[PDB]
């Protein structure tokens, strides 16, 4: 008899797949919620900021009208090539945002020092990249590297048809600081990963004020054969392709049906994305430069990395969040932690979820989510930033791992806000101008020089309705 060969590889349970890590795909826990579990990694954060920074290029009416589609086009371009480097390194990436990737190798204690020596040679390559490239001059389309390793917690939250996931803790709270001490073309070690390192391995330099270290060279010894190196580690590596799949770069391309799986999976990807992973929308329909309405949520705990407590209220923020959103068909884009908050990226104006009235009910929304969270137990501090206009909508990474990001100036400005104005909801001049809300509901705000933006404009606090 004949053999044909080919497997198909092409079911809905994998496309929904590529826009999780093998965290959650390969997970199988309980759909109680909060979920949470801890072990040990090493988390590596790249920083495309360079990259995600091409939004406001691409705005230029020289692109024609296909702005969206060109820059997907050379974001996918670049992110892919780092997102092969990760995968072939065996590393899981758990996230994008438009701004970094973050990725993790999950190993047992023992084998933390080894696997940091393979992310630091990854952390090179990856720079290796990008050192004789740039367009139209353009000083810098390269990265910034920080890595952290020790304990991680993990949270899954959400309720009966949407999850989403965070990781938490010292190490992830160290990937973001070593991440914002590196210049371009850096690789810095959290203090706790040059204390767990194979200081064997490299040479590296110390970072003023800082435990934090930068890694000159990877210089290993006389009879060190990466390649040889890297097979042992693999020995660690749960889900690295293999044998039959060694041509593979993710096991989560093998992924066959199974209903009760990928019930599981969907609930973390949105609903319009699964219109396209089931071919009922057109694959290019969600590259689009969009106005849209972003509030960015963060939310300050006492305790930063005690999952037992930040799990619960995480929770409770997010069945109240959700709630406000479903109403307006508001979006969680993204959540992650930024120093010790959790912070929810939540998007009005979406494809295919257009509002008239936008910006009142986004300003209301915000102050409904603010007024509500301030009640959760364990929320020491809510923050909401508010800003208004054309963003970058679209799914970016490499085709085997993606995930739906929006990318641009108001959503680092909405996220800025959050930060340089702790405590209270602010929301920008497109926002307040446009509500066309009486104008003592606001509060007009001292201007602040924020961190990667250059004029926010006049900003406005929303006060509310009453002088209470
Ligand atoms: F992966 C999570 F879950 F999203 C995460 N948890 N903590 C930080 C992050 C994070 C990831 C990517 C970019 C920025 C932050």
């Amino acid at each position: 008899m004949n053999t044909p060969k080919e497997e198909f590889q092409d079911w809905p349970i994998v496309r929904i797949a590529a826009h999780l890590p093998d965290l959650i795909v390969y997970g199988h826990f309980s759909p109680e919620r909060p979920f949470m579990d801890y072990f040990d990694g090493v988390l590596m954060f790249v920083d495309i900021s360079g990259f995600t920074a091409m939004t406001e290029k691409f705005s230029s009416a020289m692109y024609m009208d296909r702005g969206a589609e060109q820059l997907v086009e050379i974001l996918n371009y670049h992110i892919s090539a780092i997102v092969e480097k990760v995968l072939i390194f065996g590393g899981d990436i758990l996230k994008f945002a438009g701004d970094a990737l973050l990725a993790l190798w999950r190993v047992e204690r023992k084998q933390l020092k080894n696997i940091i020596t393979v992310v630091i040679k990854c952390s090179l390559e990856i720079h290796g990249l990008f050192e004789t490239q740039e367009w139209e001059e353009g000083l810098d389309i390269r990265v910034k590297i920080g890595l952290a390793a020790g304990h991680i917690s993990m949270l899954v939250f959400g309720d009966e048809t949407h999850s989403h996931f965070l990781v938490i803790g010292q190490a992830v709270d160290d990937v973001r600081l070593a991440q914002n001490m590196a210049q371009m073309n850096d690789v810095i070690l959290s203090p706790n990963c040059w204390q767990l390192c194979d200081r064997s391995m490299i040479e590296i330099e110390s970072v003023p004020d800082q435990r934090a270290v930068k890694v000159n060279f990877l210089k290993p010894p006389p009879n060190f054969n990466f390649d040889e190196f890297f097979t042992k580690c693999t020995t660690f590596m749960h889900y690295y392709p293999s044998g039959e799949h060694k041509n593979l770069l993710r096991l989560a391309c093998t992924l066959k049906p199974d209903p009760e799986l990928e019930m599981s999976l969907q609930k973390y990807v949105m609903e319009s994305i699964l219109k396209q992973i089931d071919n009922k929308q057109l694959q290019g329909y969600l590259s689009e430069l969009r106005p849209v309405t972003i509030v960015f949520v963060n939310l300050m705990f006492e305790d930063q990395d005690k999952a037992e407590e930040i799990g619960p209220a995480i929770q409770d923020a997010y069945m109240h969040i959700t709630s406000v959103l479903k109403i307006f068909q508001g979006q969680i884009n993204k959540v992650f932690m930024f120093d010790k908050g959790c912070s929810f990226l939540c998007v009005f104006g979406f494809p295919g979820e257009k509002v008239p009235d936008e910006l009142t009910h986004a300003l209301e929304c915000a102050m409904d989510i603010f007024d509500f969270c301030s009640q959760v137990h364990k929320i020491q501090t809510v923050s909401i930033g508010v800003a208004s206009g054309i963003v970058f909508c679209g799914i970016v990474g490499h085709t085997v791992r993606h995930e739906y990001t929006v990318i641009g100036q108001k959503v680092n400005l909405a996220a800025r806000m959050m930060m340089y104005y702790p405590g209270i909801v602010t929301c920008d001049s497109v926002t307040y101008n446009g509500s066309n809300l009486p104008a003592y509901f606001f509060k007009e705000l001292p201007k602040k020089v924020m961190k990667g933006v250059a004029d926010s404009g006049p900003l406005y606090q929303y006060w509310g309705r009453t002088e209470k």
